[PDB]
C-alpha cells in the first residue's frame, strides 16, 4: 500500500473535501490519506504549482499525491505518483521528479477514485489510456541559474518567491528598480538569500517587500 | 464509534475549532472559512456534503436553543434554522434540548474560570456531539421536544419558473432554489437573461450546478460582483 | 503517542504549513490538528493568547507546535519546553501566557542537523522519544517571555483583538456591575455584550477567563481606536 497526499484548494470553504475522504475510505480503507486539503490557493496556478515545488520533496517516495481541483485528468508516474487535473499544476514538481509515464482518466469526481487505485497498488494501465508524458501540459515557467529570472509569486508575509536556483553571497540582484543585497542573516531594508525551496527570495527585514517595493508577479529579477 | 463531521462559522484567525476538536478526543471538517452567521451559505453547504456521509453520522454545525435532532444522520447545532435543508433529505423524527456537563478545564490560575455562555461550541455542542458519537442514549443530552417545534428557514426548492437566489459560492458563484436547468433555455436575475448551458467554452452563464440547484457564475470572475447579486433576489426561468 | 497541535502565521496555504504535516506523517504517527495558521503575520501577543484560550482543552501531554517566529533571520532560539503540556517553538516569549498556565520543567535547545528544526522536533516528542535527544538541556528560567502579566487589577492593558475587534484585556476579573477605563472612557461591565445598545461599548468575562471590551454588533478596535498595550483600568 502507498500513502495518499491529499491536496487541494477548498480553503475550509468548500465540504467537498470531506466527500472526498469518504470515496478514498470507501474504495480504499487500508491506505493513509495525509490531509493537505487546503494547502493550495485557488485561481492562482503559479503559486500552486510552487506550493507543490516546496513539498514535494518531503513527502516519501512511492506516494500519491493526489490533486483534487475544461482540462483532461491524468496521472503521471514518476519518485512519486501523481493524480490530477492537466492544466500545470504539476509543472515544478516534475521538474524534480521527470514522470516516466502518464495516463489518461476515463468532473471533480473522476480523481479519487483514481487515487484509490492506485494507493491500492493496482496496475496503472487500469485507470484508462497511456498518453505520452511529452504532452503533459506545463505552464511556461522555467527555474534557471540566472543572471535573469523573474518573481514567481509571493508568500503571506509580502517575501518574494523567485525563478532563481543560485544566491551568491556577496553578490547583488536587481528588482523593482532596487539594488538588493544578497545575504543569509536579516531595518526596513530588503535582502536576498536563497529561501527554503531552493529558490531566491527577497525580503524586507520586518516588512512586505511586495508592498515596501511596489513589486508585481511576473517582474524581472536580475543577478548582477 | 459514530463519526463526526464539523462545520462552523469559527474562521481560520482563532483556534475554536481545535478546542471543539480537543473537547471531542476528551473527526472530519466539512467548512469553518464560512462568513459568520450566514445562515443560508451554511445551510447549503450541509445540503451538498450530507448526501455522501456515513449513516448515523453526528454532524455538528455550530453558526449563529441548543439541540440535537435525530434522523438516518444525527445533528446537533443551533435551533436556528441552519439544518432545514439537510432536513429536506433527511427529517429529524426526535429532538432534544442540549444540557450536557459543561467540559472541565485543566489548568487553571487562582479562582480562575471563563466566562459564562461565551462558547457554546466549546461547553454544550461539542460534549453533546461526544456523547452520540459514543453511542449513548440521546435523552441523555437534556428534555425532549416535538421536531414540529425546530426552527426552520423560508427555503424552498422548486422546479420553478420563479426561485430565489439562496446563496453565493467562495468564487462568487450565485445558487438558486431552483431545482431544473432548460437547455438552450434563459434565466433572468437582477434585471439580466443568462442563458443556461451544459458545457463551458467575465461572462454569465447558468447551469446545473453539483447539487442539483441551478446556478449562475461569471468565467474567471464573480457573478456576485459582475452582476450585483444578492441573495433573495427573484430568479425566473424564461 | 501524542496528538500534535499546530500554530502558526504563515497562512493555511504557505508550503510550511504542508512540509510540517508531511515531517509530522513520516503508520503509527501522531494525530495533528491545526490551532490556527491565519493568525496575524507577526503578532506574538495575538498568538501567545490563542494558546493561552486553547490551553486547558488540549489533552494533557498534547506537544503545541507553535510558530510565530517574526525573528526571522536572526539570533532567537529554537526550543522545546516540558511541563504538563509539551512545546516547541521560537525563544520569543511566543509561549508566554500558556506558561503562566503550566510552568515549564525542563527547557531543551533545538539544534541544527532555522524553522526547520521545529517539526522534526516536534515529531521525537509526539512519539515518547527521549527529550535529551533534541539538544542540550537549558534552565527554564532562561526562556524569553514578553513583557505581559495576567493581573487581578485595577489596572491592565490590552492584550490582542479577535476577528470582530473585541478587545482582549490583561484584566481576571470583570465585575459585573462595575465599570472599566479605557482611552479616558468608561465601559459598563455586564455578563454579556447583548445587554447593551447596538453600537454601545460594553465589558464583560471572555471565554477564556480575561475582562474583554466590546461594541455590540461593532467593532470596539476600530470604532474605540483601541490599540494593545492601552491602559485599561477597573473602577
Amino acid at each position: 500500500m502507498r500513502p495518499v497526499y491529499f491536496l487541494s484548494d477548498f480553503g475550509l470553504e468548500d465540504p467537498y473535501v470531506a466527500v472526498v475522504k469518504a470515496v478514498l475510505a470507501e474504495r480504499a480503507p487500508g491506505p493513509a490519506v495525509v490531509d493537505l486539503a487546503h494547502a493550495l490557493p485557488p485561481q492562482d496556478l503559479r503559486r500552486a504549482a510552487y506550493a507543490l515545488f516546496e513539498a514535494l520533496p518531503y513527502l516519501p517516495e512511492g506516494a500519491v499525491v493526489l490533486a483534487v481541483v475544461a482540462r483532461r485528468a491524468v496521472a503521471a508516474l514518476g519518485r512519486w505518483t501523481y493524480v490530477g487535473p492537466d492544466n500545470g499544476l504539476f509543472t515544478l514538481a516534475w521538474l524534480l521528479d521527470p514522470p516516466r509515464r502518464a495516463f489518461l482518466l476515463e468532473g471533480r469526481d473522476v480523481f479519487a477514485p483514481a487515487a484509490a487505485h492506485l494507493a491500492l497498488g493496482l496496475p496503472p494501465e487500469g485507470l484508462g489510456p497511456e498518453v505520452p508524458v511529452e504532452t503533459l501540459a506545463r505552464l511556461p515557467l522555467a527555474l534557471t541559474e540566472g543572471p535573469e529570472g523573474e518573481v514567481l509569486t509571493f508568500d503571506r508575509f509580502g517575501n518574494a518567491i523567485t525563478t532563481l536556483l543560485r544566491a551568491p553571497v556577496g553578490g547583488f540582484v536587481e528588482v523593482g528598480g532596487r539594488r538588493v543585497p544578497v545575504r543569509r542573516t536579516f531595518e526596513g531594508a530588503p535582502v536576498a538569500y536563497l529561501g527554503s525551496a531552493g529558490l531566491l527570495e527577497v525580503a524586507v527585514n520586518r516588512g512586505s517587500a511586495r508592498e515596501a517595493l511596489g513589486l508585481k508577479e511576473g517582474m524581472p529579477v536580475r543577478l548582477l
